[PDB]
């Protein structure tokens, strides 16, 4: 339940199956499997896979899509704007970082300054 540090997060927007910008719509939790069901509101798709975002109709510009996170991540989701990556299998996407937004802009532009990015993003 430690945030991803700086580290983890440059490479996961490179390898990570995806990477999308946006906000929690709705959390469901599942105690059985102790995970916690996250429906997101995405306003930008870097990268996905198995189609797990798919356009929101009503809401141009917008995809909708569910993650799961552990149980102890569900319960204290946070609230505002979001980098959420993560990983694929079996159809389901599990979160792997979810850095604020505004916290990932910045760290992100100061790795771009420094060349240390292994590959480039722009979540506009």
């Amino acid at each position: 339940c430690r945030p991803c540090s700086d580290t983890e997060v440059l490479l996961a927007i490179c390898t990570s199956d995806f990477v999308v910008r946006g906000f929690i719509e709705d959390v469901t939790h599942v105690p059985e499997q102790q995970v916690s069901v996250i429906y997101l509101r995405v306003n930008r798709l870097h990268r996905q896979k198995s189609r797990v975002f798919q356009p929101a109709p009503e809401d141009s510009g917008h995809w909708l899509g569910h993650v799961t996170t552990l149980l102890q991540c569900g319960v204290r989701p946070g609230h505002g704007e979001f980098l959420f990556t993560g990983h694929v299998h079996f159809g389901e996407a599990q979160l792997g970082c979810a850095p604020r937004f505004s916290d990932f802009q910045r760290m992100y532009r100061k790795a771009e300054e420094m060349g240390i990015n292994p590959c480039e993003i722009n979540m506009e």
